[PDB]
């Protein structure tokens, strides 16, 4: 519904499929795991999603243990002011980069 | 140097001057570990010495916020936030480069054994 | 079908919609502009598109033109070999990423 | 030096080595102007002068391929290829900063008037 997220992965050219995704809001909000498509629909209602501040943490480092690669972040961390969201990730082992479309 | 950050904009076509970084460190066991501003380069060096810069996980924040606004252009995120673990197996140099954008951002690091 | 490509707008956070792409292999081989979401279908088919070497070149100057704002680049131009494609690209006035996935 | 190039490793945490960059140039009416290799640094510095380097469209082309190959990864783009007008309203010094992944790259630039 009103916040989604996707991630890519830049080394193999794929989705990144089974990622922990945890929103926080300015306190846990929403969690889920990535899909076959890399994508995380579900995540909140609009009721639930009021303006505020919110953090986006992605769990990269155990996406990259899990392929055999050392990777260089704890996680992709996304922190954002509220006021349809996607946040996409593009991660490589030691960068990533993110935005929103909103 | 232990520690480096260095900050592009992506919508000026210029280094981002000026901006606060501020890193913290959490113990084996979130405490404030050092902060700086960038250079007219958008460098920032200076921030730690190697018998400060100890083993753990630390956070870069960069505020992004702060930055454009007064630039008069509307920032979505809070802030660049950059977690890593450091010096886990011997001390190492760390470079952070972030490339700013007002709903996006991109970091990477170069990490080198001095 | 096979060879999809969406843009995104890194500074409004938005879709970049009725953006010109165009596609080469090695010579014209597809195009079309960006619909409403950012995206672009129905570029080629599965019988056009076989193994090569491609360039996605996404007229981001003409972008940036319509909204006011002098870009630096001439377009986000992108080479690839052939060997289900969607090319990503993300946009700011000095700067774009671009990513495949496969 | 009017054009420098800078690129970084995503895979690697490391500057981009000894990576073959070549730039042609349009015309007003698709010409080799210069070439180089990244240093230890990851920078091109050298590349032209401000005599040599005039008004015109430029194609900055990094061999993406050959580096990933040496390294033993499969990558995806053949180059990356950066393509600009460059100092249409009078001379400026360039710099384009690249990161690099097997099936992604970004790309920014820094303008500055010497
Ligand atoms: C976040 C990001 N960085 N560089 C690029 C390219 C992207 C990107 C662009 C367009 C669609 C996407 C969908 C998911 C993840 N990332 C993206
Ligand atoms: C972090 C990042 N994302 N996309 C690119 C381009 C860069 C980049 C590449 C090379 C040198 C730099 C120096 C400072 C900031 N960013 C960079
Ligand atoms: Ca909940
Ligand atoms: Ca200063
Ligand atoms: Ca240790
Ligand atoms: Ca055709
Ligand atoms: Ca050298
Ligand atoms: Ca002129």
């Amino acid at each position: 519904c009103p916040l989604m997220v996707k991630v890519l992965d830049a080394v193999r050219g794929s989705p990144a499929i089974n990622v922990a995704v945890h929103v926080f809001r300015k306190e846990p909000f929403a969690s889920g795991k990535t899909s076959e498509s890399g994508e995380l629909h579900g995540l909140t209602t609009e009721e639930e999603f009021v303006e505020g501040i919110y953090k986006v943490e992605i769990d990269t480092k155990s996406y990259w243990k899990a392929l055999g690669i050392s990777p260089f972040h704890e996680h992709a961390e996304v922190v954002f002011t509220a006021n349809r969201y996607t946040i996409a990730a593009l991660l490589s082992p030691y960068s990533y980069s993110t935005t929103a479309v909103v």
